[PDB]
């Protein structure tokens, strides 16, 4: 089904960190485990996370470099549905939703992977 | 999809957990309605994932003992005391923190549990 301690929710399978690393370092760990940082697609994804995360910020899996678009972790291009919030260039989840940060600041990650 | 719609996956169960109100025995109908109990909490990893989820609200498990005799779960199977449950109460609930008791007519949120 989903791994020992991952939870799970519609098709896929999360992996919530207790540990802090950079966004880089997280999805090394989430590759690590046939996964990748969190890629939200829909809003009900969106409000599963915010709901099961807690108080800190948690790296998700889109980036960009400076005068770039954001892009998924496949290197495609993200098209909005919520917003990412600020001028950085790594995004991850607040209370409110997504915003943005340098990739170098230490957070708490999710990852995610397909149930089957 | 390992649950239903509205369930999270944990640990090989699925849970539901309530929007609106009940007393405990009218939550049990309601998980039993849908195949299901009111949570047992076997261990303290179900204990922490409950808490996680299921937002600031008290939520009945599937916990309830008689006048000072022991804690059974709905299966009728004694509780083995995976972790503290404070007050006097006849029926078990989760608070912020942990688990805590009142009398049975008492109106909460409620927690259902069922194989994946
Ligand atoms: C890349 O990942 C995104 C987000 O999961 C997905 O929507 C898209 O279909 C994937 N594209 C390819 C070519 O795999
Ligand atoms: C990311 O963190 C790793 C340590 O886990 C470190 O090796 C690397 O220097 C860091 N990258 C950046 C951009 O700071
Ligand atoms: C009763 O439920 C508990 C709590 O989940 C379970 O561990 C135990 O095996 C059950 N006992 C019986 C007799 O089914
Ligand atoms: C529990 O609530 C139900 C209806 O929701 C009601 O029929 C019953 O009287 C209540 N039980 C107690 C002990 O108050």
């Amino acid at each position: 089904a989903c791994p020992e301690s991952w939870i799970g929710f519609q098709r896929k399978c999360f992996y919530f960190s207790d540990d802090t690393k950079n966004w880089t370092s997280s999805q090394r760990f989430c590759d690590s485990q046939d996964a990748d940082l969190a890629q939200v697609e829909s809003f009900q994804e969106l409000n599963f996370l915010l709901r099961y995360k807690g108080p800190s910020d948690h790296w998700i899996g889109l980036s960009r470099e400076q005068g770039q678009p954001w892009k998924w972790i496949n290197g495609t291009e993200w098209t909005r549905q919520f917003p990412i919030l600020g001028a950085g260039e790594c995004a991850y989840l607040n209370d409110k939703g997504a915003s943005s940060a340098r990739c170098y600041t230490e957070r708490k990650w999710i990852c995610s992977k397909s149930d089957i």
